[PDB]
């Protein structure tokens, strides 16, 4: 896919995914409904869309 999932820290706001092979950490959004409101909530990096979501559906 172009999407590459992960869990996030609600303490620092960021998504935790995975992607060839390692681990990455990128702040998520401070968007109301794309921010990490519970604590290891899946999370995903789009590469297509060029996008972090940290409430993903
Ligand atoms: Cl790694
Ligand atoms: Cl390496
Ligand atoms: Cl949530």
């Amino acid at each position: 896919l172009s999407k590459y999932g992960g869990e996030c820290s609600k303490k620092h706001n960021t998504c935790t995914y995975r992607k060839d092979g390692k681990d990455h950490i990128v702040k998520c959004p401070s968007a109301d409904n794309k921010k990490c409101k519970t604590d290891r909530h899946h999370c995903e990096y789009d590469d297509h869309h060029k996008t972090v979501d940290c409430q993903t559906p």
